[PDB]
């Protein structure tokens, strides 16, 4: 049915009557996150994985697994985090894919992104460059994931 | 040149000794935005153009121009904002491109992005779905641009 809602949105864009996001779109996204039972985290360090896993378990009742392959094979692309997400989508079966990496060019800070079964971007969050930041990574990852969930109306509480 | 710094970064990644962003990279980004001489705003829109312009004229001493053509056609792609940025990049020349649109799928909130001459993503910022923050486009675009500049050390 997501295909249907997005189709409605696209029809609205075609007819030049679209004004931003619709409530049914957002609730479809939230329902998609909350009702997810399989989640893949596309990084090899387990710290990251634990943070993300335990956060996501309070939002959904999913099996959350990690990725055996390492994704440095994305640190040469234009948007590394997204590329990691797409690699994970290509080699692993899930209803949600969670990725974290560099936003764009070297120096651009960090991005965490959540993709669905067909590679659509559901939500994302950013952190300043670790260069200026100088704060811990687990707390920063927690901040990223919580903002990414909250900005689409999902409470970790 | 940015080509060299990025090449070194890529080399570190190849030899698997890369640890993250380095200060000469960030300094190259700041260097890139502050010393811009031309900035293109990827919109036909009044509100947006003036909003972005007012910040950017106070951060740099560039000619800041708008787009004769409008980029609503990007609202059917996977990441509309980036696509808008690439359209602007594709049809007119500048040292900076500022684009603003939907992050991803319908319902996913908004993204503002800043691109260099070669379409590289220098910085970006995100907003919750307009469904949730019921603020309209000019308050949060300013918040987005200011956040995007601040996150890379630009005041
Ligand atoms: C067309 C369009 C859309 O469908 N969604 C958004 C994000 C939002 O409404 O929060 C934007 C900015 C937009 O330009
Ligand atoms: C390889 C790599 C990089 O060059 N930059 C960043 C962003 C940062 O340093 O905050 C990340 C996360 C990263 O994995």
């Amino acid at each position: 049915v997501m295909e249907e809602i997005i189709k409605k949105a696209f029809i609205e864009s075609i007819n030049n009557i679209r004004r931003g996001d619709k409530e049914e779109e957002l609730k479809k996204i939230q329902e998609k996150i909350v009702n997810a039972k399989k989640i893949v985290v596309a990084t090899n360090n387990q710290k990251k994985f634990k943070v993300i896993r335990d956060i996501m378990l309070r939002v959904c009742n999913a099996e959350i697994k990690m990725l055996d392959i390492d994704t440095r094979f994305a640190d040469l692309t234009r948007m590394p985090a997204l590329t990691k997400g797409l690699i994970a989508l290509d080699i692993e079966k899930a209803d949600l894919y969670i990725a974290r990496g560099r936003l764009g060019a070297p120096g651009s800070g960090s991005m965490l992104v959540i993709l669905d079964e067909k590679g659509r971007v559901l939500t994302a969050s950013l952190s300043p460059s670790s260069v200026i930041h100088k704060e811990d990574i687990e707390e920063r990852i927690k901040k990223e994931l919580i903002e990414a969930l909250s900005r689409i109306g999902i409470s970790i509480l």
